[PDB]
């Protein structure tokens, strides 16, 4: 199993977040995650689960479920991700995810509706040396129903860089960059542009 601990900060919103994260996978497929994310501007629980389909040597489907618990309500996140081991040291992925929310709000007509979103992520892993490994994250995600997001719109992205350094074969340091699109708030004004700057480490337990 993996701890993983991160610390973060979003420009944008001026808030600082930590997350701890405990993660498992088994020889029979079965992969599970559970995290703590903190927020202070100067929490929330999610649970995943998913298992793999190996199609062959190089191909898996993992049908699965993300579920977030924060003050608002329960979302839940039902999906699909296919992973490609292009060659042992590079690793291509797409996940389509649906974030069903199990509460209403109010939307920009004043009716009380499910805000709910289309998420999309690809993902690559470049296995660069034994001291590195670089990994990009892209996220779309899409507004259901009548809402938008902090950029004004009915999208929004994410871009997540993660360079991790491979320092004992149990410990991985690593630093992050994301920007995420112009999602951020701050003193009563939105459509802030949220640069992301996080540090964390790894590690088998
Ligand atoms: C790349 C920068 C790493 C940032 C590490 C963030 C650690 C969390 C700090 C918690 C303090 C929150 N605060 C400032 C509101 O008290
Ligand atoms: C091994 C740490 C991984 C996180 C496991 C979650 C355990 C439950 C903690 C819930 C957080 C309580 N809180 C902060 C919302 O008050
Ligand atoms: C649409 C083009 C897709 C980009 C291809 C990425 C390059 C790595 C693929 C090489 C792997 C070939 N093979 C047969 C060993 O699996
Ligand atoms: C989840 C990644 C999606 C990959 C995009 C489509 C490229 C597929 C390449 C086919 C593989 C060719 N082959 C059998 C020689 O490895
Ligand atoms: C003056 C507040 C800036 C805090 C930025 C933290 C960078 C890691
Ligand atoms: C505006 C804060 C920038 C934080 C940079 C962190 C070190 C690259
Ligand atoms: C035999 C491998 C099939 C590749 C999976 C394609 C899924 C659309
Ligand atoms: C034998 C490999 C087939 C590739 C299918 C690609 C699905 C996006
Ligand atoms: C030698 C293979 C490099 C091609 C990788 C392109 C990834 C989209
Ligand atoms: C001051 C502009 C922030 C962009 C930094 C990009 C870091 C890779
Ligand atoms: C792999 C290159 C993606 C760069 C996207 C950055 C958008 C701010
Ligand atoms: C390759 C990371 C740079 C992303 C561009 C966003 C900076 C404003
Ligand atoms: C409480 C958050 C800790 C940040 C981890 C940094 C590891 C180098
Ligand atoms: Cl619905
Ligand atoms: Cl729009």
């Amino acid at each position: 199993a993996t701890l993983d601990v991160r610390g973060g900060y979003r420009s944008g919103s001026h808030a600082y977040e930590t997350r701890l994260k405990v993660s498992e996978g088994w020889q029979n497929g079965w992969w599970a995650s559970m995290e703590s994310n903190t927020w202070n501007t100067i929490n929330d629980v999610q649970v995943e689960v998913n298992y793999a389909i190996k199609l062959d040597d190089q191909w898996t489907v993992r049908p699965g479920m993300l579920t977030h618990f924060s003050s608002n309500g329960t979302r839940y996140g039902p999906y699909v991700k296919l992973s490609w081991d292009a060659t042992k040291d590079l690793n291509f992925g797409i996940r389509y995810r649906y974030d069903w929310k199990a509460y209403r709000q109010q939307d920009l007509s004043g009716d009380m509706s499910r805000d709910n979103v289309h998420r999309w992520d690809g993902y690559v892993t470049y296995h660069i040396n034994s001291d590195f490994t670089f990994a990009w994250q892209t996220t779309l995600y899409s507004k259901q129903n009548d809402y938008r997001y902090a950029n004004h719109k009915k999208w929004a992205t994410e871009n997540a860089f993660v360079l991790q350094y491979h320092m004992t074969p149990d410990i991985t340091p690593y630093i992050e960059y994301d920007y995420l699109d112009r999602q951020g708030v701050y003193n009563g004004r939105d459509n802030l542009s949220e640069n992301s700057y996080r540090i964390g480490v790894s590690f088998k337990l």
